């Protein structure tokens, strides 16, 4: 499988990137792309956000997904979904689990380091907007 | 919210006090206070530890946690307290999970690195004991 | 409590012998044998893993175990045996928890980092087969 | 300020020590500026990155290691970034890297060490130009 | 056996650095004798710590940085402790601090370079005499 | 290429730093060939080991320190392995030893230094056929 993860920008804020890299790398992920952008088009946010877009923090949300730089990265393995999505920990700060990248690093819902396709649908979808190629 | 956390003797024997602070700075929660204990006064243990005045542990306890340096930490940030707790990790050695402070480190229900407050209400009480100011 | 532990040939080829056993170290668990085999013996494999005899994994799990060197060591520690197999992590990738050796360092069911004996019974049995004297 | 161009090599990606270096870079506090992934890299970017090499003995094995795996070229940028990184670098030859060093931590071999950064401003341009045109 | 003084510098704070900081001077074994947290050290500790460098054109913009966020004064001791730590430290010019020092992987800036350590033994015992009267 | 003798000494067990010092080995790329835990080494095998010490003042202080605790003995093999893991290790007196090197980072004491290196090919077929006889 291939997922997409995006390093977000408070990580470049934080100089967590290699931290975060390093700990995908070590479960033996192997990045097949990978794009760095000094800031993404917000319209690209909101795509890679659309499900959100009626939620109450869906402008916050890409005002801070622009505040900064973004790596986009398409990682293979077997299970590389599901398997990420578990290294990167809950969304909510009361619930990641120590261990994982959120859990360890992240202290906010909204600035949480790290993004990962939840499923192959959304792997697919996210893929091709980051990598239209 | 503010917590209070001891770095316990144990740490300073085992040269861990560093990564101990370092796991709760690495999660971006801010140092509010901070004092150095060569050796706490009993009278101050009995009082941080007085609920437990009647457990068979009590004065092993009061012993150890005298028998070292302690540092007490006020630590600032939204939820620290319960968010501090799942970083220490269970007061067990059986049920501590791995990539917690004290599922890492830890290895004895007694020396255990680290204290950290369980309540609103105990964080307030503690706070005072080693900041009465 | 004494557990046989043994680092597989994977560590060696992926350069995790020391991560490896620094997790154990810093837990505070003791070394009190410890072998390095840069083959160890087929028939000692097949001994160590005997309950396995009858799955279909049982000859590439073998081939696999001589395919490069393997430290064998005896740990010792209050608990030691139900310990390390939780800092061991599950044996299924999509399973075994972030934070524990095979979470943050393993992704495949066969090739795992890590052998720890699972029960006392068991621990005997291992400690005999490796360290036989 | 000033603007470097680095190559993370074939053998880092082998080794799993990307992320290893990046954060040596990371932590000392440059910035990312540009980041390409390449999967493979063209021969002739290569030559053309080493063409003061082309008359030396080690040229066709130089070039044949740099394109066996995949490469990131970053350019990084901060004060006096081109000095500073080369300092981080260590020697070419590992008889004398320094331990502190990428290579004098990391490298074992005068061929397969790990990192390229330009080695003047004059280069830097050059290069940057090549990988970033 | 020596004393000497440590101040960790606000831009380690900011920078998420104390415990790395702090680290390194734990693990060369190195005993913390006294230690003071500072949420913003008064003008005048800081005028009289660096009396020396009164009459210096970054006098007053030292003075600034060293009262803009929060420091920490430790006593360490130890056996030569204080060329020891003043070795770790590295040196103040980021042209010129070796890496595997703290200054030489961690800071990038004359100015702000995270950690100062006394000079000698009657600047130890004045600065000493400063932060712990 | 070629083989060295490595030993870990007692006060690495004492202070838990064994997969520490065998993991800056490890990254380097060196390959262990043999290794021996000993619980306690034969006083005859310290003594042979630094016969070209015997008559010096601290002959009786280190052999008593070598058998104090347990030791590690590894043959450790690659290209210029001898004067490489020699740089690795750091200079015996703490005065000299360099931050980055494992003496440097970690020892704090000329007699208590953490590690042993054959200092040279005719040394290390020696100290070998010691350990490895
Ligand atoms: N209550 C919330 C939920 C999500 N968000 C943001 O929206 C993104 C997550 O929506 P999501 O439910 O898909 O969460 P993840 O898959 O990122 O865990 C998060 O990464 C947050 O940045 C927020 O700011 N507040
Ligand atoms: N069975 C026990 C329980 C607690 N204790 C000690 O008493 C302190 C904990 O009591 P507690 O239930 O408040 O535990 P924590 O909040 O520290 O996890 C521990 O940190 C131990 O040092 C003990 O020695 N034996
Ligand atoms: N489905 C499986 C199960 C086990 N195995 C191998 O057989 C050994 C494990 O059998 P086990 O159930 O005793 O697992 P652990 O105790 O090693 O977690 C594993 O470590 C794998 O190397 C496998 O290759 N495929
Ligand atoms: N004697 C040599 C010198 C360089 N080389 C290789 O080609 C590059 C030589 O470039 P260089 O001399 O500019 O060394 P660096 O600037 O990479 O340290 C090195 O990175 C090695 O990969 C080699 O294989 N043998
Ligand atoms: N040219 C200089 C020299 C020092 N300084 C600052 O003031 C302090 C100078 O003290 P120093 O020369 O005793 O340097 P260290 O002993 O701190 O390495 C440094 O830590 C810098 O913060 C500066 O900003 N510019
Ligand atoms: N002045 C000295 C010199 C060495 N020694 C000890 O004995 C060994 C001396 O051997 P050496 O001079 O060959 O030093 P290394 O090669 O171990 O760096 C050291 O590792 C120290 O443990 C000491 O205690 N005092
Ligand atoms: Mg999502
Ligand atoms: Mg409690
Ligand atoms: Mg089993
Ligand atoms: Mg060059
Ligand atoms: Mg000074
Ligand atoms: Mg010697």
């Amino acid at each position: 499988q291939r997922t997409l993860v995006l390093i977000k920008p408070d990580a470049f804020e934080r100089s967590l990137v290699a931290e975060i890299m390093g700990r995908i790398e070590k479960k033996n992920f192997k990045i097949v792309s990978m794009k760095f952008w000094s800031k993404a088009p917000r319209n690209l946010i909101e795509q890679h956000y659309k499900e959100h877009s009626e939620q109450s923090y869906f402008n916050d949300l890409c005002d801070f997904m622009v505040s900064g730089p973004i790596i986009s990265i398409v990682y293979e393995g077997t299970d590389a979904i599901s398997k990420i999505r578990r290294l990167q920990g809950n969304t909510n700060p009361l619930a990641s689990a120590p261990g994982t990248i959120r859990g360890d690093l992240a202290n906010d819902i909204g600035e949480n380091l790290i993004h990962a396709s939840d499923s192959e649908d959304s792997a697919v979808d996210e893929i091709s907007i980051w990598f239209p190629e």
